[PDB]
């Protein structure tokens, strides 16, 4: 029993919601391609004098190059930064 | 004698769930993020064995620099495969 302890889906179905069920499975493939953004999708664009700057290429992150990159800031006028904070968010197990 | 003034979608009252706006803005949240993950994440390839390759981050599509972009197909390992299944929701590609 357990099953899910290691796995990315054991099989599951098709042809119910969008996201496969949605109603659970949904978080899990959203996290994943929004986990692609801070895998390669944010870089540092470069600059004309001779540097670069810490930017999303649209608003989802950005801040001086040089400054902190731990807390990136983010501008909330962009879809980037919603994914930022849906996994944060993230499934919450309640157990004491 | 004449048809429409104002615009009566101005409905603002989704529900608040898990993925925000769950219930039909659900979908549109996601697909956001999936539209801008793709366009802005895309690296133009210069090889000097062959010539400008247009390819996507993670490999998962590839396409000439000529730019087609709806003809493309799909690296099946890679998650830009649900990515585009997000942000097309569109019957297109059968894909054997």
């Amino acid at each position: 029993m357990g099953s899910s302890h290691h796995h990315h889906h054991h099989s599951s179905g098709r042809e119910n919601l969008y996201f496969q069920g949605m109603t659970d499975t949904a978080a899990e493939d959203v996290r994943k391609i929004a986990t692609a953004l801070l895998k390669t999708a944010i870089e540092i664009v470069s600059e004309e004098d001779g540097g670069a700057h810490n930017q999303c290429k649209l608003c989802g992150a950005s801040v001086p190059w040089l400054q902190t990159g731990d807390e990136i800031k983010h501008a909330d006028d962009c879809p980037v930064v919603i994914a930022k904070q849906i996994l944060s968010s993230r499934p919450k197990l309640h157990a004491v």
